[PDB]
Parts: C-alpha cells; structure tokens; sequence
C-alpha cells in the first residue's frame, strides 16, 4: 500500500452533482491511499498505524510531538490508484500494479472501518470512491510524508 | 529525487507577514512537492523535470492520459518538500537526516527552478518560499496524484 499523507488546516471535498459538497474537516490530515494488487490487511494495518499515530504537529517548545488523535483532529481518506502509476515506460501512465476497482472498494471499506476502530467514528470523513472529486485542501505547512508498505 | 506531483485547477501559497500573504498562485496545471536526497545528482533532478513537464495526466476528448501541462499551456508550482524524506520505519517521530542540508537543498532546488524555465516558460513556473512556513490553498482536480522516487531508476 501507498499513501500520501498532508497536514492540513482544512479540506473541502466536492462531486459533480456545478459541485456539491459532500465531506469536510478542519485541522487533520488528508491521505491519499493507494492500494496494491497484492495487499493484505497487514499492509492496510500498517498505513492506518502509521497515519494515526504520526507525530506530524509541535506542540510549542516541541517539533514532530502530536499526532492527530493527540488533538482530536480529522482524516480524510481518498483513493488513489494513481499512486501506482507506471511512468518509467513513456509519458502515457499505466495502472495495473493498482488492485482492481471492486476488490480495491471492498478493501477501502475495511480500511475505513478500522481507522473508525482505531480512532473515532466521528473523525474520519471520505469521499466517493471511483467518482471525480474536487478537493480544495488547505496545506499546513506544507507537510507532506509518503509511506510505501512493500518498504516494510 | 522524490516527488509528489498533484493535479489542480488552481493553487493559492501564502507566507506570513491579515497575519497571510499571497506570493504565488496558479490557474489549471500542477503542484510538484519535491524532496531533494542528500546524493541528488543533476540527472536525478533531470528526470523530475522531464517527468513533470512531459506527463500525460489530463484527458483530451475521447482519450485519457492524453495530454501534459505544456501541451495545456498550464502551470506548474514547485515547493521544495524535505519532508518526503522522513523516515517514519522506526517510531512516529519522523527522522530528515536523509535530507540534503538546507544550504545545498536551496541552490539545488533553485538549479531545478531554472532548468524547468528553460525547458519549459519562465512565467508558467511559480515557487514559493524555501525555508519558509507556506500556506498553500490547493484545489485538487480528480484527484490525481503522482508519486515519483528517481532512486528507483537507474
Ligand atoms: N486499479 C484501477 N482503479 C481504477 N481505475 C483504473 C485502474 N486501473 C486502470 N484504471 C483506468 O482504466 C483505464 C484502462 O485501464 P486497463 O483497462 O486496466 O488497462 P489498459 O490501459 O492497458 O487497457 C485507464 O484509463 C485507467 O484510468
């Protein structure tokens, strides 16, 4: 599993209904998860782990201190199978190291439901899987940190 | 060279000194967060470049992946992301010390800026502050995002 993680301030996110607003947080992260044809739930355990207990924030005196359950932010979790996007080969990507649409949702379903396990239920907002999104983020920082499982 | 390149129609950086202040913003194109490695060379950069520049990541009609930013006549905004280098394997403190050092990661990244000019326009490339806090405003268009490492080429 791939996930691109950003600190930020807010994070609006909007489908074409010109668009209309369906998810929202403030203070938190946004995490762009891109799932593997080969993972497993490990892989999955792993990322969650590790997006939710980061330590991202300071906490003055203190760099790198808080993470976002620390102060009660939220997570916004968006696939993105571009993150397997093969771009060695010419400038035209390809995406077949991205698992297949249907057992990708079912496995971002499970995702979902454990960062509501591992967290709250209340602090983790989504988008529409498969569907266009036009997300306005507002980077805090900015702080970006990129997490590969199969690095693991 | 690690990037993280995001599709937008549009992009907002701000710096402090009401309290915000706008220093750069883009229409339609990309955002490029790039994290410069302690052994970076200049063809490690060339590759980013060329990769930003020549990727096909806007549909055209009846094809997708079918155009890229020049072609578009878009933007791009490129931030210096040292962050991309924390190493987050061991504890959740990330560790930077992968990270070329400020000072050489400045001159590096204002060699990048450059070459992107001239292989591209100079107004269609917009920066913001290195070494400085950043507010960026980032409408993402998909989303898409692209993540690129050139330590996996050769
Ligand atoms: N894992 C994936 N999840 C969602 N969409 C995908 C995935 N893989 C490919 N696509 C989309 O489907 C289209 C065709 O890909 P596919 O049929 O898998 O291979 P190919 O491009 O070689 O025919 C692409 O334009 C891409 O946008």
């Amino acid at each position: 599993m791939r996930v691109v993680i950003q600190r930020v301030k807010g994070a609006i996110l909007s489908v074409r209904k010109e668009l209309e607003i369906i998810s929202e947080i403030k203070n938190g992260l946004i995490c762009f998860l891109g799932i593997h044809k080969n993972d497993t739930w490990e892989d999955a355990l792993y990322i969650i782990r590790k997006c939710l207990n980061l330590r991202l924030w300071n906490n003055d005196n203190k760099t790198w201190d808080k993470n976002v359950k620390d102060l009660n932010y939220e997570l916004l979790i968006v696939s993105q199978f571009t993150l397997f996007g093969n771009t060695k080969k010419g400038n035209k990507p390809d995406f077949h190291l991205a698992k297949e649409p249907n057992e990708a949702l079912i496995f971002y379903n499970k995702i979902i439901d454990e960062f509501k396990k591992q967290y709250n239920d209340d602090k983790i907002k989504i988008g529409k899987f498969g569907n266009y999104m036009n997300i306005d983020v507002t980077n805090d920082g900015p702080v970006t940190i990129y997490i590969d499982t199969h690095d693991i």
